[PDB]
């Protein structure tokens, strides 16, 4: 659950719904994707500080407030959302 926790602290969720979609992929189907896609993670969190965007909608994505671990953990999480 490392991972519900910093997208709770982070507004990751206004945007990346697990039940539904806004603006990036649902962590639901960002998880179906990469899912047990270990090694994926480790490029998405890049994605997050970066910015991201091609891997789903046309919008690229700006920044968060988050950091590497709180990204990893973040990219580990959605990968293996359970
Ligand atoms: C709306 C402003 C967003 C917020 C807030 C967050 N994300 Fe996001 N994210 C958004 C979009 C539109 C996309 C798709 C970009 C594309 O073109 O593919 C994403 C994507 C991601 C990804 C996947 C990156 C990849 O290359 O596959 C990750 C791992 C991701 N977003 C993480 C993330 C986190 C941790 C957030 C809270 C800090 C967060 N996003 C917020 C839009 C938005």
């Amino acid at each position: 659950q490392d991972g519900e926790a910093l997208f709770k602290s982070k507004p990751c969720a206004a945007c990346h719904s697990i039940d539904a979609k806004l603006v990036g992929p649902a962590f639901k189907e960002v998880a179906a994707k990469y899912a047990g896609q270990d090694g994926a993670a480790d490029l998405l969190a890049g994605h997050i500080k970066n910015g991201s965007q091609g891997v789903w909608g046309p919008i690229p994505m700006p920044p968060n407030p988050v950091t590497e671990e709180e990204a990893k953990i973040l990219a580990e999480w959605i990968l293996s959302q359970k």
